[PDB]
């Protein structure tokens, strides 16, 4: 069976799966944040010494918003880092967030990857890259939409993959493990009519004891009934649940929970981690709604937190096989 | 006797003392670094509870670069405060420090000021304004050079003062504390064609047990000398000893570790802490030359580190009164 293979207008991208039309969060006080969203340390700062591995993967850490770090099959790899305070082009304007990055860069070490989703601040974050490039080098390879290759050769990148979707790869001194790059449907864009010049995707990672999905920022089409049926079942899932109020514009591109647990489903994992949520001030929900309405699709569709659960910022969680 | 007094060409302000005329650093390694410059946990993080005061001053806390707090005489006070990474109108490009800062705006507490010496990006932040007026508000007074008040305005800073050199004022609550501002040689830009057109300074602080005098960025002039005899003695003086390499050009604008000690002298005061140095890279000294050359002026004008000390990152000193 075929695949969303996608796909062009004569310049842009477009999404072409049907789902697609071209068509209040309140935080503050530290005392109140700390207790609702508190930020943990990450057990790599007291515990530098090991992870990933063993034997049979698979530890997930949340570091905020859409970026996770994950240790399986002999690697680590960091999805759509953003250690910056900002998601912006700007110093002086746009979303700040409000939990801190729970490490710095200078603690990690990524052998040898990260999964870019799309361009867009809060998931394509320049100081980010610029930090870890200087830190690793040529060791750390950069898996990235088509399209995003040289604005990633000219932050100083080296060692940099761009993949159109269905299209793979891997790291090469561990063959044994595939990245794919799959479908989504959202969007890019940094500045001035560069929208869609560069892919949107997913990223299904593949090893032999355990299979990762990361959804990126989407929502709700086929594709992911696609992945689930192609790749699948996998071990671990991060899906976003943030970023969806109000519903008549956000729908096409961001899932809300309700959508969040569709996905899951069809994508046939195991169990999923929320990410998106509780970082950034990007839509109009409530902060701390997103995890509400998790639990409540959750009921309706007959699973459990056990099956797709919130963590903290900076906190881990070990998946055994 | 009077003082240089300042002072404008007819648009921006110049120095107008005679010693101004118009006319390699290589850190790396993350392990190094934190063995030479390590990066400290203040006080107030496991220890929030009190400070300052108590009864008779004084408390100080290196939050790196020209970022001090003070606790004396019942306020506590942050000069010059940038608590971000990168010193720049621009993401892209622009100065990131090389020591991160000790801690962050949400932990703290100043009552109820701040003192800008001048705007230039890496002792006026605005990232660090923002926050700082959203944490306090109001209830946080910040004292800044002539020409500045707008700018702060346009933040949404309501509680500021703007002073000439010479001009005082205090926090309403706490009226027994004099914060004056005083003259400095150094020079204000933070776009195109603004040069000058904000003053730049020192800050004397005077309360009922403690003195403390923050130099800002500067080199060298009579008006330390100035300042040393109007007010003076100090108790404590917070002083720059980095970014002063190549000589020929910088100073005129930055002191070098010899001319900071001239400063301690100058301004009468019985101690000095570094401040500038060691978080940025802002001009070609090695990273860790100031303070050796600290030590070398120290010793040939007969004092002492005890006199004049640099502190770790995030350090706190205590001192006591007489
Ligand atoms: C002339 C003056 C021009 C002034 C413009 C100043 C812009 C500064 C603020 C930029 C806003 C950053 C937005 C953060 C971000 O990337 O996320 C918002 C959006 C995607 O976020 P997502 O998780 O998908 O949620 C969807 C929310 N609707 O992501 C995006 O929309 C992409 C950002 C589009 C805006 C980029 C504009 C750059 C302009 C530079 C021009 C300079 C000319 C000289
Ligand atoms: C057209 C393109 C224009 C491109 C310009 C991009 C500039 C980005 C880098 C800015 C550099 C930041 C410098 C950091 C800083 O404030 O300190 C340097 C200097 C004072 O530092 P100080 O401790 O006194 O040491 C002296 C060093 N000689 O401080 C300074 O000199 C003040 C900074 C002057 C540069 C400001 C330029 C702003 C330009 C915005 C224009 C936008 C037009 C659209
Ligand atoms: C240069 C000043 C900052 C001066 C200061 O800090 O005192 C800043 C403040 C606001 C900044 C502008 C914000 C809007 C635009 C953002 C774009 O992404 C790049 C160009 C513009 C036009 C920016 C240009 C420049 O980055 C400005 C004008
Ligand atoms: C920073 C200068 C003005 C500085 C000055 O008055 O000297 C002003 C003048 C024009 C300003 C822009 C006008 C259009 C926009 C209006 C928005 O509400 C905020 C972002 C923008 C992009 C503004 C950003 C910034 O506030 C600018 C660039
Ligand atoms: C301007 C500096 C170079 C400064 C120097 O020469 O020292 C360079 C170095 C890396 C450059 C960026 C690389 C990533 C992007 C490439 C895009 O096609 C244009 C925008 C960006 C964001 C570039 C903007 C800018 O051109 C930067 C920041
Ligand atoms: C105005 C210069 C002309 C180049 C030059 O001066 O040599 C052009 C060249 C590329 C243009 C910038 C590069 C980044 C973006 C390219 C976008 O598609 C339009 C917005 C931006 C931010 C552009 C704004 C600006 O118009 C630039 C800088
Ligand atoms: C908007 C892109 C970033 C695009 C991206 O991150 O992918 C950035 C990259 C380099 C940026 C330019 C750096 C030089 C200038 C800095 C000034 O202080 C404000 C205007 C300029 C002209 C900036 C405009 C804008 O801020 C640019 C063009
Ligand atoms: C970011 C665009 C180009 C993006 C593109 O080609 O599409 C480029 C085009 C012109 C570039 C500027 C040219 C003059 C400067 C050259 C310096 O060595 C780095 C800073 C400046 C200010 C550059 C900053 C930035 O690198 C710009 C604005
Ligand atoms: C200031 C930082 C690095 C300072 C540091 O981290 O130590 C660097 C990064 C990019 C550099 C700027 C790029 C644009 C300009 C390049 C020209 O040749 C003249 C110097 C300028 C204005 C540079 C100023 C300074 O050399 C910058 C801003
Ligand atoms: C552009 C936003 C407002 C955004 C909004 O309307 O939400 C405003 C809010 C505060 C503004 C800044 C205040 C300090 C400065 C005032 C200067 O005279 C022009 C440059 C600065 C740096 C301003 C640039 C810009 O005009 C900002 C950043
Ligand atoms: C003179 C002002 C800045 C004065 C300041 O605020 O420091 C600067 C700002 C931008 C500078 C221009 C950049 C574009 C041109 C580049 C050429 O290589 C020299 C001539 C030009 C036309 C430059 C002339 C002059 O060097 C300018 C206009
Ligand atoms: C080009 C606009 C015109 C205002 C508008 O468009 O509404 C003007 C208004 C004020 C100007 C900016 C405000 C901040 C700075 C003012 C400086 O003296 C020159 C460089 C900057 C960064 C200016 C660049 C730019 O040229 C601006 C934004
Ligand atoms: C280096 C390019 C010129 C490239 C060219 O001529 O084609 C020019 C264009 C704009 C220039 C900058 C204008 C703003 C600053 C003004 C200062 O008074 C000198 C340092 C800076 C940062 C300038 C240094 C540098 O010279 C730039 C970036
Ligand atoms: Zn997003
Ligand atoms: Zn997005
Ligand atoms: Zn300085
Ligand atoms: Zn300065």
């Amino acid at each position: 069976s075929k695949k969303g293979k996608d796909g062009r207008f004569v310049n842009p991208w477009p999404t072409w799966k049907n789902p697609s039309i071209p068509n209040s969060s309140v935080p503050s006080s530290k005392e109140e944040l700390d207790k609702e969203l508190p930020v943990l340390k990450p057990y790599f700062i007291t515990n530098p010494e090991e992870a990933g591995v063993r034997e049979a993967g698979l530890r997930v850490t949340w570091l905020g918003h859409a970026t996770v770090m994950v240790e399986m099959d002999e690697l680590i790899f960091l999805t759509d880092p953003i250690f910056s305070s900002r998601a912006s082009p700007s110093q002086y304007m746009g979303p700040k967030r409000f939990r801190r990055s729970p490490c710095t860069i200078s603690e990690l070490p990524p052998i040898d990857a990260v999964l870019i989703s799309h361009n867009h601040y809060d998931h394509l974050d320049y100081n980010s890259v610029i930090a870890l490039n200087e830190r690793f080098g040529n060791e750390l390879r950069w898996f990235v939409p088509l399209g995003l290759l040289d604005w990633m050769q000219k932050c100083g990148c080296e060692n940099v993959i761009e993949l159109d979707w269905w299209e793979e790869n891997c790291v090469p001194g561990h063959d044994k493990v595939t990245f794919v790059f799959t479908p989504s449907q959202h969007w890019c864009k940094r500045t001035l009519m560069d929208d869609n010049k560069v892919l949107w995707g997913s990223w299904s990672v593949l090893g032999p004891w355990n299979r990762f999905f990361f959804a990126g920022d989407t929502g709700y089409c086929p594709a992911f009934e696609e992945i689930g049926k192609r790749f699948g079942p996998f071990d671990l899932a991060a899906i976003p649940i943030g970023a969806y109020e109000p519903r008549w514009f956000m729908k096409y591109q961001h899932v809300d929970p309700e959508e969040a647990v569709r996905i899951h489903t069809d994508v046939q994992t195991k169990k999923s981690m929320a990410i998106h949520w509780g970082t950034f001030a990007l839509a109009n929900e409530h902060y701390l709604e997103p995890p509400v309405k998790l639990n409540e699709a959750l009921e309706r569709y007959g699973l459990n937190a056990e099956d797709f659960f919130v963590l903290k910022h900076g906190e881990s969680r070990y998946l055994n096989n």
